[PDB]
């Protein structure tokens, strides 16, 4: 296809596909109720990402948004991906630390706003307003990062506290990159071109989903 | 109206309407917490289907998708219907057998993918790619059917095991037809015309919702 | 901006923003699991409304629908707001009275239909059909009001029964106004112009979210 970024969409599609299949097969025969939850949640993440990457590869998950006197290619399918995958990833962390339901509802709500405002930002036709929505989404992200950092995992089992610590550190570092990439890429300032932006989001997505999942499902904390 | 398929949309609308009202009235005065859940879930299904059928009848739930050198009438409102009604139907089955939450999340996730990929298939403008999404959706269906077949209902009460068995058999046979109808109808190969396709989906929908519901709500398994 | 209704969108945006911030700060340091739920739910409501009001102010949450030989400005962003905020408000009430899950699923389902059918009504191009969807949505509202009125709060604590009583009375009176405003405004009969309609919805929204929240979070019923 004539779009330069197809290769990274293709690699993205393939790597999410492989990860889905790996987690499916790994979770076969697992009978422990708690372990089953973590496998269900963690396998769905790349499964969803696979379908959205495929949509981008085939050209369905793309549209043109006019701003700055140009038709700009915007991959809306990312936000459809992230709307479902990011709360599931937060839920993996929340179930691990046995978080109360009020805290879970706060994280998921804020995540919905973060993703929702991002999408509005992506599709906004007035250039200046795009950054207002970015700012609001980033504020929502910071709230999530604050809750993850400031907790009671050290009060319970060592395997749980240890695995939470690493997945928290991975999450905070990888998630924080997303707003930076948006800002400097096609959606924001347009400093880095769409092909490099697509490469960047692919490394981040695969790392935040497949990499994250491998760390979690190899841990002993997912069992009671 | 000039569309030949209106009569089946009208019949569909009427039969979902009657079924909603029947289940509403039947569930009046029911105070048992478990029974109330099943009535809530089972009454919502035709209520949702009623609204979407009405949308199709009035022409709101229809759009034209260009493929194969023709503007093809696509009823998108079906997928809006099914996105909500199919997980509720799976939940009726899951609550009946007291399925663990990991298994419930797996079924609902896979169902979301099945319906989501179906819709993308429905709206895709490149003919060949429509069948790629059909295949992925069908793969998601098979996963759901595998989980329903391979379970622990025989470990618990006889009324529960008996009612699960029949509703499982109805579900598997009726659900399996949907991908066949899509494939041979307007959305796929275009072998059967839209009016017959609409008739076929109406028989299936009414049977999988109203018929299914009658079997469930007349059973003694819904009570503790 | 050239739209007369901007001032009420601006005031709406500001008042939801202030309310979000007030509830955020008030809920800091609250460690009681039950209280945390109510703060999570109640803070998300204006947070969501803030983002949608902002969308309307900036012009994103608006589209033109042709009916009656005129392009009519329709703020679709309201329905996006209400789809999420109204079930959360019902959940505040349901958790307060310790409602069973069947009843919670009934309320939330009916609320989804109410909002969903409202949106279809809003975007329908055949004038007469707009009122059919209004009628169906209003029927769904009446069901919700019936469940709220006809319950067991008097069986449990006095602070809970007392706070439920006032929030029920506020809810029923404020919610009942919404269908009246739609009917007489731009979406329906077009008797009151869009600027007054926008003023009316803003008073209602702020009262049903911020006012409602203040009453709830100052009560002692949110604690165990
Ligand atoms: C599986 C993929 C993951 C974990 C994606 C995470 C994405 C974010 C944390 C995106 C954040 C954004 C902002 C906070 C600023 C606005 C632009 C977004 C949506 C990229
Ligand atoms: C109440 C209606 C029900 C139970 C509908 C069920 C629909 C399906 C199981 C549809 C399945 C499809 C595929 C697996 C292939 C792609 C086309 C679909 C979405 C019709
Ligand atoms: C936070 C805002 C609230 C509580 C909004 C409530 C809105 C309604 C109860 C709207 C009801 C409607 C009908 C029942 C008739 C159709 C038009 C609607 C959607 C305005």
């Amino acid at each position: 296809t004539g779009r330069p970024e197809w290769i990274w969409l293709a690699l993205g599609t393939a790597l999410m596909g492989l990860g889905t299949l790996y987690f499916l097969v790994k979770g076969m025969g697992v009978s422990d109720p708690d372990a089953k939850k973590f496998y269900a949640i963690t396998t769905l993440v790349p499964a969803i990402a696979f379908t959205m990457y495929l949509s981008m590869l085939l050209g369905y998950g793309l549209t043109m948004v006019p701003f700055g006197g140009e038709q700009n290619p915007i991959y809306w399918a990312r936000y459809a991906d992230w709307l479902f995958t990011t709360p599931l990833l937060l839920l993996d962390l929340a179930l691990l630390v046995d978080a109360d339901q009020g805290t879970i509802l706060a994280l998921v709500g804020a995540d919905g706003i973060m993703i929702g405002t991002g999408l509005v930002g992506a599709l906004t036709k007035v250039y200046s307003y795009r950054f207002v929505w970015w700012a609001i989404s980033t504020a929502a992200m910071l709230y999530i990062l604050y809750v993850l950092f400031f907790s009671k995992a050290e009060s319970m089992r060592p395997e749980v506290a240890s695995t939470f610590k690493v997945l928290r550190n991975v999450t905070v570092v990888l998630w924080s990159a997303y707003p930076v990439v948006w800002l400097i890429g096609s959606e924001g300032a347009g400093i880095v071109p769409l092909n490099i932006e697509t490469l960047l989001f692919m490394v981040l997505d695969v790392s935040a989903k497949v990499g994250f999942g491998l760390i979690l499902l190899r841990s002993r904390a997912i069992f009671g």
